[PDB]
């Protein structure tokens, strides 16, 4: 086991890492800005540096900082977390050629899967299902895009490569805008990645997003552990998650994951991954795979019992995986509601200082977060401050658990959007489930 790893990380996240390493008697080390020194992870940790000053370019992205911080505390590893650096794959490099171990893959499959056009291709030949699409990136031939988009079939939508999770794409539906469209992604992506290259695919209109959870070990091991459904968004940032996917079956489950183990298999994944997926009409449709833990991994470990934190650094110091395929189950049900300090009209963070608060218990009961009475959120951040995952022996047990522990949850001094997760608890679609991509959208505009 590793003796001692760096947290490079914050808030909740950082909180969940902690608990993690101190269960394995692993030493830790909380890098943090000089916004973030009370920090309940940082007054829990065992050692602590302040890295840098409270905006995120000079701490939690200072590369430099963030390995010396390591090199003078004595410490083997490093964690990610999720955000941050831990899909940046010149920073893993940079800490494996440093001599530390990177808790996440090797470099290599961060880049491999950080490029949307590169990780579709090896996805395809893996036998992972994708959208079709362009298959390579579009060059300016216009004679050749209009080509494309025929073949395909509109409506259509330009993605940049070097992009994802919904930043950087137009839907296309006839020739006329096809020109204007793929220029303006192409500005964009060059702006914002300088890397201009985009693709096409064919546009899903009325799609759920459905992902599936992996883990690989460096003895040759990958399971699957089951699916999340996280089509409950706004401006494509998950609100709502929950395990399993309402409407999976057994056999649509093993169809999907075996064929995500494959592709781990194939690439030589390392570590905790996801294969994001659009499902629509009962088929699956690669679109990403985050190589990282990922905010909604709990409902996941309710359901499983597998603590995912736990496998990466048991993973990281060459351990194989606590458990087989075969020994993996699909029990009860979870959700989780992200709990975010901001304002109800506007959408923008708020933040400040909490001048009460209370969590929930009970029975399938799990708070996670960082917060306390008196402690200030500060702006320089995520807006996420916490999330409230419930589980029961079925998803209506689940929901009334959610809808109970949201009634107790308390957070005076700033604006939360606890009360419209409450709305959403008590919205007779999402009690039906199986809601797409665009409904909590739809709902808010009602
Ligand atoms: C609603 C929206 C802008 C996108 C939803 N969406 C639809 N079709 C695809 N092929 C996609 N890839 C990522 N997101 C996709
Ligand atoms: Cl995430």
């Amino acid at each position: 086991m590793l003796d001692k790893i760096v947290i490079a990380n914050r808030g909740e996240i950082a909180l969940r890492i902690l608990r993690a390493c101190k269960e394995l008697g692993i030493k830790t080390v909380a890098v943090h800005s000089s916004a973030d020194r009370d920090l309940k992870h940082v007054l829990l940790a065992d050692e602590t540096v302040c890295i840098g000053p409270a905006p995120s370019v000079k701490s939690y992205l200072n590369i430099p900082a963030i390995i010396s911080a390591a090199e003078i505390t004595g410490a083997v590893a490093i964690h990610p977390g999720y955000g941050f650096l831990s899909e940046n794959a010149n920073f893993a490099e940079q800490v494996e050629r440093s001599g530390f171990i990177f808790i996440g893959p090797k470099a290599e499959t961060i880049r491999l899967m950080g490029d949307k056009v590169s990780a579709i291709a090896a996805m395809k030949k893996a036998g992972v299902p994708c959208v079709p699409g362009s298959d390579g990136p579009l060059g300016d031939d216009m004679d050749k895009n209009r080509a494309i988009a025929k073949r395909i079939g509109y409506p259509v939508i330009i993605k940049a490569s070097g992009g994802g999770g919904g930043r950087g794409m137009r839907v296309v539906r006839g020739d006329a805008e096809l020109a204007q469209s793929i220029s303006m992604t192409r500005a964009e992506a060059k702006a914002a990645f300088s890397n201009d290259m985009v693709y096409m695919e064919k546009y899903l209109e009325n799609p759920r997003h459905v992902e599936i959870q992996v883990l690989a070990d460096g003895q040759g091991n990958a399971i699957y552990l089951a699916e999340r459904d996280c089509s409950m968004q706004r401006r494509h940032q998950k609100v709502v998650e929950e395990a399993p996917a309402p409407g999976i079956t057994p056999e649509l489950r093993r169809y999907i994951g075996e064929r995500c183990a494959k592709a781990c298999v194939d690439i030589g994944y390392r570590g905790a991954g996801t294969f994001e997926f659009l499902f629509e009409n009962g088929e699956f449709y690669f679109i990403e795979m985050n190589t990282r833990i990922q905010v909604e991994h709990p409902v996941t470990e309710m359901i499983t019992g597998v603590d995912l934190i736990k496998e990466q650094l048991r993973i990281a110091a060459g351990q194989p995986l606590s458990i087989k395929q075969e020994e993996v189950h699909v029990r009860g049900h979870a959700v989780e509601c992200r709990i975010n300090a901001e304002d109800p009209n506007t959408f923008l963070p708020s933040p400040g200082k909490i001048t009460r608060f209370h969590a929930p218990g009970g029975f399938g009961v799990r708070w996670e977060s960082h917060i306390y009475a008196g402690y200030t959120v500060p702006p320089y951040y995520d807006s996420m401050i916490g999330k409230l995952i419930c589980y029961g022996e079925n998803r209506d047990v689940a929901i009334a658990r959610m809808k109970n522990a949201l009634q107790e949850l308390i957070i005076d001094g700033i604006k939360t959007n606890v009360d419209l997760q409450i709305r959403i608890m008590n919205d007779e679609n999402f009690q039906h489930g199986g809601t797409n991509i665009h409904y909590l959208e739809k709902k808010l505009g009602l």
